[PDB]
DNA sequence: GGACCCACGCAGC
DNA sequence: GGCTGCGTGGGTC
C-alpha cells in the first residue's frame, strides 16, 4: 500500500530547485510532509525530531520518508553526518523558528 | 509587526 | 567537559 505522503519525480524536482542546501531540502520537505503544523496555530513549535527538550517527536515515519528523499537526491558519501549535523538541525530550527524575531520585537516597541 | 536561512553561545543533559 | 536542541541575530532575498 503505497503511502499519501509520496511525492513524485516532478513535486521532488520543483522543491530541489528551490533548496539552497541539503539542511534546505530538508525543511522544504517538513513543510511539505507536516502541513498541520505549519498552519497559523504554528502547530510546530511543541515539536522537534527527537522528543527532546520535554517536546513531542515529528512523526518516525515521515522523518525516515525525508531523510529517503534527502538520500535519493543528494550526494551519499557522508551521509551519516549530513543527516545528524545538517538535516537533522534545519529540521528543527524550522519547527522552532519565531514568527518575529525578538530583536525586531523589541525595536518595535520604540515605534 | 516581512519571509526566510543558517551560524553560534549557551543550559541542560 | 562533550553533545544536543533552544533562543537568538546577522544577513539575503
Amino acid at each position: 500500500v503505497p503511502s499519501p505522503y509520496l511525492l513524485s519525480d516532478k513535486e521532488v524536482r520543483e522543491i530541489v530547485q528551490q533548496s539552497l542546501s541539503v539542511g534546505n531540502f530538508a525543511a522544504r520537505l517538513l513543510v511539505r510532509l507536516f502541513p498541520e503544523l505549519f498552519t497559523a496555530e504554528n502547530l510546530r513549535l511543541q515539536y522537534n525530531h527527537s522528543g527532546a527538550c520535554n517536546k513531542k517527536q515529528l512523526d518516525p515515519t515521515r522523518l525516515r520518508l525525508i531523510r529517503h528523499y534527502v538520500e535519493a537526491v543528494y550526494p551519499v558519501e557522508k551521509m551519516e553526518e549530513v543527516w545528524h549535523y545538517e538535516c537533522i538541525p534545519s529540521i528543527d530550527e524550522r519547527c522552532r523558528r519565531p514568527n518575529r524575531k525578538k530583536c525586531d520585537i523589541l525595536k518595535k516597541a520604540k515605534k
